């Protein structure tokens, strides 16, 4: 289900804005030049008016979750928004058990193979690889030895020269932030296609 929806899109646009208005054209950006997968961060103001706002672009078949979770409280605004997945930099217990119960899908954030651990414990076998820049492709290439069914969607300085990269490495899908969503909605629409572009490329 959302395993194949990442195996699918390949790409997750994570949305960090100064404001409700700049977030919602920014996702409406990346969605009009391909990406369907977007990620609301909870760094931007009232990311849960914007995830609402959003919902409607549900029905254009774009997958709206929410980043940068970090409280339970935070989690349930964000579901009882329309969160249709929830992303955390972290590996978060409390969150992990909220989003089992409330049946949505959790990918929490991983930078070592004890945290990995814990996270496989909990029932996770998708994690976010957090900062992709900072462990590298190098990392995901070591996970597959010891750890073969674990699959990671590195978030952190992905850009257009190392996407491949790292999809060589054998990443299920990429979070995209400042690449892709910096700039004016005009430049992140292109972006947008671009990366859809070279990721079909490779």
């Amino acid at each position: 289900k959302i395993e194949e929806l990442f195996k699918k899109h390949k790409i997750v646009a994570v949305l960090r804005a100064n404001s409700v208005e700049e977030a919602k054209k920014k996702a409406l950006a990346v969605f009009l030049g391909g990406v369907h997968l977007i990620e609301i961060t909870f760094t931007v103001p009232d990311a849960d008016t914007v995830i609402k706002e959003l919902s409607f672009l549900k029905e254009m078949g774009a997958i709206i979750g929410a980043g940068t979770v970090t409280s339970v409280e935070q989690c349930r605004k964000a579901v009882e928004s329309g969160a249709e997945f929830i992303v955390s930099p972290h590996l978060d217990e409390e969150i992990s058990q909220f989003c089992k119960e409330k049946g949505v899908f959790y990918m929490p954030g991983v930078m070592t193979p004890t945290e990995l651990v814990k996270a496989m414990k909990l029932g996770h076998t998708i994690l976010k690889l957090f900062p992709g820049e900072v462990v590298g492709p190098q990392f995901v290439k070591a996970m597959k030895g010891p750890f073969p069914n674990v699959k990671f969607v590195p978030t952190g300085g992905v850009n257009l020269d190392n996407v491949c990269e790292w999809f060589k490495a054998g990443v299920l899908a990429v979070g995209v932030g400042s690449a892709l969503v910096k700039g004016t909605p005009v430049e992140v629409a292109e972006k947008a296609k671009a990366f859809v572009e070279k990721i079909r490329g490779c």
